[PDB]
């Protein structure tokens, strides 16, 4: 029904609210959801730890057989499967862990995969673990994503940080 709620509208196109992804797909049932994964599609932590919890397992039965059949993504890459209880599709994208030595230059890669969908629910792509400064990853967003993208962000002060940086 992608019926979101208590966003503030960055652009005419991105908007952005302080909540967990997860809390958001159960309430919004948004037609496609964004996970933050990784080449193999282990969903062991963080965001995809989240969802994939949501989902009792479900994601990481699907994703194992996707990945048997069709072999890992590449970092900038991704691959749309159920989204099971939480939305119709789950776009899987990988950004770039710039921990692991990955090419900050990807994460543009990873948000172009965006504009195949007019209307997202989506973490902010390579923030947290994964080292990118999370003021570029929301820049990148706003450049790249052409298509209506709403992003849950579950840190208020990280929100606050953003929104601020973003009104400068
Ligand atoms: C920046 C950070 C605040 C943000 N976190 C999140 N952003 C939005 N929705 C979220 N839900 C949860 C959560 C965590 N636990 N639970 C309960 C549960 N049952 O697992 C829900 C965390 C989360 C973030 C954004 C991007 C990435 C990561 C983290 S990561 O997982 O460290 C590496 C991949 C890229």
């Amino acid at each position: 029904v992608n019926s979101f709620s208590g966003y503030l509208k960055l652009t005419d196109n991105v908007y952005i609210k302080n909540a967990d992804i997860v809390e958001e797909a159960k309430k919004v049932k948004p037609t496609v959801v964004v996970n933050a994964a990784n080449v193999y599609l282990k969903h062991g932590g963080g965001v995809a730890g989240a969802l994939n919890k949501a989902t009792n397992n479900a994601m990481q039965v699907e994703s194992d057989d996707y990945i048997a059949t069709n072999g890992p993504l590449k970092v900038g890459g991704s691959c749309v499967l159920s989204g099971h209880n939480l939305a119709k599709h789950c776009l899987h994208v990988v950004g770039p862990n710039v921990n692991k030595g990955e090419d900050i230059q990807l994460l543009k890669s990873a948000y172009e995969n965006f504009n195949q969908h007019e209307v997202l629910l989506a973490p902010l792509l390579s923030a947290g673990i994964f080292g990118a400064d999370p003021i570029h990853s929301l820049r990148v967003c706003v450049d790249t994503v052409r298509t209506n993208v709403y992003l849950a962000v579950f840190d208020k002060n990280l929100y606050d940080k953003l929104v601020s940086s973003f009104l400068e």
